[PDB]
Formats: C-alpha cells, sequence, structure tokens
C-alpha cells in the first residue's frame, strides 16, 4: 500500500486511454526540430499522454482560480489571471531532464488553455566560475551551495506572484560558465517548466518547490546514468571540447580509453556523490517519477494518487 | 508584488461574497460546544467563508481525480476513490490551532461532497516523557526532535495512500504525556485536518507538508500569544493541575501573582524560543495565514494566489 499509481511501459501502452488525438505533420517535424535522435514513438506513446494528464491539472487550476475569484466577488487585489502554473523537473546530470523538459514544453503548448509555455534551467543560477573560485567551491559546482539560492528563489517568487517580467541568467554548456549580461526573460507565461538538479531540494524556510504545482523526477539506475554521462563526455570531444577557447580543449585529443578515465573521475568525485547525497533524496518529493531503461526508454511511471 | 492576496479585516468586510451560506441554530449550538469562548460573529464572517474557499479546493481536487481516472480508462492500478484531502494547521502553542481546526471540521463536514472530516493532532507523535528523558530532551518537548518524525511521516503517508486503517497515538493534555495503549483510528476520511506545532516544518527529504493539499497558519503578535498562554496556565490550576499524581500538581495551589511568574518563565525558556526558531519561519509556507488580534479576532488574511 503506497502513495503511487504504478505503470510499467507495457501497461502504459496497453491504454484504453479515452480519446487518442494524434500529433500532426508538422508537430512531428518541430519535435525532431530539437531531435538529438529523440524517439518519436516515445513522444507519441509516453510523453503525449503524460502531457494530457498534466493538462488536466493545469485546466483544473485555471477553473479553481475562476471559482475562487467569483466567490470572493473579484476584489481589486485578487489578480485578473491565474498566475503561471509551475512544473519542476529534477534528476541526475545526464539523465535526460532537458529533453524531457523540452518535449513537455512543446507538447503542453498545443492546448488552447495554455499555449504559452516557458522553460528555464536553474543551471543559470549557479555562481559564475570566478565567483565560485573565490568561495573555494569549484570542486562543488552543482552542489546546493553552488547556486545563488536567494536569486533563484526571488525569480520563482516573482513568476508565482503574477509578475509580468522576471529575468534569469544563462549558463553555457560550451564554456561551462555563466555568460555575462545574457538573460532569459519570462513574461507571465501560462506554464513555467523549471528544470535543474536542485529544483526539488529543501531548505529551512520557503523553498522553490513550495511554489510548484507539479513536479517530475527523471530516474534510472545509477550505473546507466554513469554510462550516459561518459558517452556524453566522449561526444563532447567533437563539439565543445574542439574549441581551443575551452578549458577542456586538451580533452579533444584523448582516445576513447583515456576520455573514459577522465570522465569516470569527474563522475566519481563530483556528479555521483551529488546524486547520492543531494538529488536522489528529493525523488519521493516529486508528483511523478519516470524511470528510464539503459537504452534511454521509459520503463516505469509512478504518479502520486489524486 | 507578492505570492499571496492580502485582506485586512475591513477589506474582508467589504465582502461581496457570492453565496449566502445557510447557517442553522442548531449547528450554532454545536459550535458553542467548543468554547474558546468562540465568537459566533467570527464564525459567520470569517470561518464559514474560509470553509467555502477550502471547499472549492476539495471539490476541484475531487473532480480532478475523476477526470484523471476516466482519462486512464480506470485501470486496476488506480484507486476507486480520491485519497483523503489533508489540511495542515500550524502556529504557536496557545494561538488557537485546536479551536480553529475544530471549527473547520464542523463547517467542512456539512458539504455532501465531503462529510467525513477527521482531526488529528501531531501531539500524539511526541515521544513519551519516558523516552524523552532517556534522550536528554525533556527541556526540548515541542521542538522538532521531540517528535517521532518517522512515525508521523508513516502515518500521513498511510492516509495519503488510501489506507482503510491508519493509527495515531494519543497525548493526554491532563497527564501531559502519551497515553499508553491509546490510539486514534483514521478510516479513509474525505478530509483529514492535521494539527500541530510542527506541521509545516521542513526536513532533508519527504516532509509531512509534501502530503498536504492546503495548510493554515494561525498567527498573532508574540506578546498576545504570551497573554493567552499565561491565562491558559492560570486556568489549569483547577483542572489538569488538580491531579495529585500530575508532575504539575505543585502549581495548583499557586496564587494568581505567583502563577503568572511561573508561566511567564516557562514561556520564556521553552515555548517562545520554539516559536521564534522553529514555528514562525514556517509561516510563509502556509496556503493561508490568519492573523488574530489580542481579542482573538482575525485582523489579517493572506491567501496564496491561484
Ligand atoms: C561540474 C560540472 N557541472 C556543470 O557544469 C553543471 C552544473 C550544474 C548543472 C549542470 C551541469 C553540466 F553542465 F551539465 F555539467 C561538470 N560535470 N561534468 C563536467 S564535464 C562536461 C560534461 C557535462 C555534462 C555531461 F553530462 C557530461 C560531461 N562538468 C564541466
Ligand atoms: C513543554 C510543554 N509542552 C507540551 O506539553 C506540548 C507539546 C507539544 C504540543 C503541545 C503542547 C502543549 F500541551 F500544548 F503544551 C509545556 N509547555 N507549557 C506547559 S504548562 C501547561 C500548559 C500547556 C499549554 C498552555 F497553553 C498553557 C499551559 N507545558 C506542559
Amino acid at each position: 500500500p503506497s502513495p503511487y499509481v504504478e505503470f510499467d511501459r507495457r501497461q502504459w501502452r496497453a491504454l484504453r486511454m479515452s480519446t487518442p488525438l494524434a500529433l500532426t505533420e508538422e508537430e512531428l517535424v518541430g519535435l525532431r526540430g530539437l531531435g538529438e535522435q529523440i524517439d518519436l514513438l516515445e513522444v507519441e506513446e509516453v510523453y503525449l499522454p503524460l502531457a494530457r494528464l498534466i493538462h488536466l491539472q493545469v485546466a483544473a487550476r485555471q477553473r479553481l482560480f475562476a471559482a475562487t475569484a467569483e466567490f470572493l466577488g473579484e476584489p481589486q487585489q485578487n489578480p485578473d489571471r491565474p498566475v503561471p502554473f509551475i512544473i519542476g523537473v529534477a534528476g541526475s546530470v545526464a539523465v535526460g531532464k532537458s529533453t524531457t523538459a523540452r518535449v513537455l514544453q512543446a507538447l503542453l503548448a498545443r492546448w488552447d488553455h495554455h499555449p504559452r509555455v516557458d522553460l528555464v534551467t536553474t543551471d543559470g543560477f549557479l555562481y559564475p566560475n570566478a565567483e565560485l573560485q573565490r568561495r573555494n567551491l569549484m570542486h562543488r559546482k552543482g552542489f546546493p551551495e553552488s547556486y545563488n539560492r536567494r536569486a533563484l528563489m526571488r525569480f520563482v517568487t516573482s513568476v508565482k506572484s503574477g509578475s509580468d517580467y522576471a529575468c534569469a541568467p544563462v549558463y553555457s554548456h560550451l564554456h561551462y560558465d555563466i555568460i555575462p549580461g545574457a538573460e532569459q526573460v519570462v513574461r507571465h507565461p501560462d506554464i513555467l517548466i523549471l528544470e535543474g538538479l536542485n529544483v526539488l531540494q529543501t531548505g529551512p524556510t520557503l523553498m522553490v518547490s513550495d511554489l510548484f504545482d507539479f513536479s517530475l523526477y527523471v530516474d534510472a539506475r545509477i550505473e546507466d546514468i554513469e554510462q550516459w554521462y561518459v558517452s556524453r563526455f566522449l561526444a563532447m570531444r567533437t563539439t565543445a571540447f574542439a574549441d581551443p577557447e575551452s578549458h577542456f580543449h586538451h580533452y579533444a585529443a584523448f582516445s576513447d580509453s583515456q576520455a573514459v578515465v577522465a570522465a569516470r573521475e569527474i563522475w566519481r568525485t563530483i556528479n555521483r556523490p551529488n546524486l547520492v547525497e543531494n538529488i536522489l533524496p528529493t525523488r519521493p518529493r516529486a508528483t511523478l517519477v519516470l524511470r528510464k531503461d539503459a537504452d534511454h526508454s521509459i520503463n516505469r511511471l509512478r504518479l502520486r494518487k489524486l
């Protein structure tokens, strides 16, 4: 007896899921439009129903806003609109958060109830590298204290307050640092998806997850994430590591054997301990847990019972 | 710009609230049965409308359950019924949590959508005095670690899972200890109200508030709670202190002037510090913050924006 409705992938496919409603030409185009070999049979068979489920929560919240506003006789201090519905997305580095978040963004946007869907990563709230050196935290990049938690919280509070303007900084996955002066502006979207390692973490007072209406945790076996983490590092030889500007340049040259060793070391010393200590404990706090197989595909969904 | 809608009592009074909700007399008689010398003005102008706000949220959550169930084609994995809607109620010792909760319980029960409204206090989750001594924690009774947190979490998790049978222990307010072998049985109510000092307290991992659907914080100036505390202390001389085997009997025979001094001192060393350190910081985590005047009447309501 547990707080989850659990489905494996078979069962979830085996449906009897009221109206189907398919993806268009068109919508499938735009979804490879970000398609790092993004599996479209997975988008259609897992992510789309999952997006409908969430849509039911967004729609219910919009109708609550209205039943509540009507009851109070719409006073001058109640907002005219629902404030943004915020969805958190948590999980290890290299688990596919970003893809999950990007797919959901694209799918949720197709409803008339909420076509304006934003996506912000908390990576942009990490302290800049120089700032991090100054605090003796470089070896702790991506641990909770590596983020400007106060700015992170002010941002989400601003969005949840029905502000019309809220700005976050930006983090380069090329330079592995904050890009000075770059900014992402959010403008009272109907939905904000907030993606990051730390979004479901707790603190002593009001924490950002207090401002979430729904959250996901992307899960997998820790040996599988290590493998995806390694592959991603290797593939970086061709891309980000290829620039001589990079602090990781000397890595371009490494053979598959030596790049592995260098990767398995950052995993072991930084990302794995971060996962075990700080990220995985936040997993039972999510509304929905998606567990991925070694081959990247979803094999299990746990949804909090309603 | 802030995450809640604010009404002072004058603004709450300019109150074009849609439904003239029908209060019998009858029900008002029951309502006197919990005399914190309860003001029936208060019930009529404040608690009733609030209970309607809360009702909206239970109703929305109930219908969301059904739309979601129908969307999944009501599979075997899904429960047949919504799980209990859980309301947390926080605030200092002596602030009026218990009364507030007893009143919402009576008001909420009168909708047919949700007639079975349970009330549990987390006081039953304090370690028995015996255990507290064994831990060197007696002078910390009411502080976070004085509770069996694990057991509390297991209790709320069981209720949120849709268990038929969940049990809390009971804490005597006459013997100021856990009552051995005594248990309160909760049987899948439509609404559980969970009341206590620590309900909106934060933990490293899954906290009880993660399982709340709504939460209330009863607030007042720190001086005003002292006064209520002292009076409640004076009033126990005849009742709970009359007990000869009570570890407080030696207070029964205290004159007024002398009992004020003992009370103001115990306030200063256990309950006031607990409020500052552990209870007051949890305040902005509540969905609703009610602030009471010295007269026990609401002068400020703060509701999370929807
Ligand atoms: C400590 C550092 N972490 C980050 O930059 C970071 C911090 C917070 C959130 C996300 C990230 C990361 F950019 F994906 F790595 C890091 N961890 N591994 C690396 S090597 C490049 C790399 C990044 C991500 C990955 F999945 C594989 C390799 N780096 C530079
Ligand atoms: C440390 C002790 N606290 C409790 O028993 C307690 C612990 C957790 C939750 C609630 C309570 C209390 F029973 F309400 F005090 C306490 N603090 N003041 C007292 S004196 C009795 C008393 C209780 C409450 C009150 F408002 C006035 C007097 N006592 C026995």
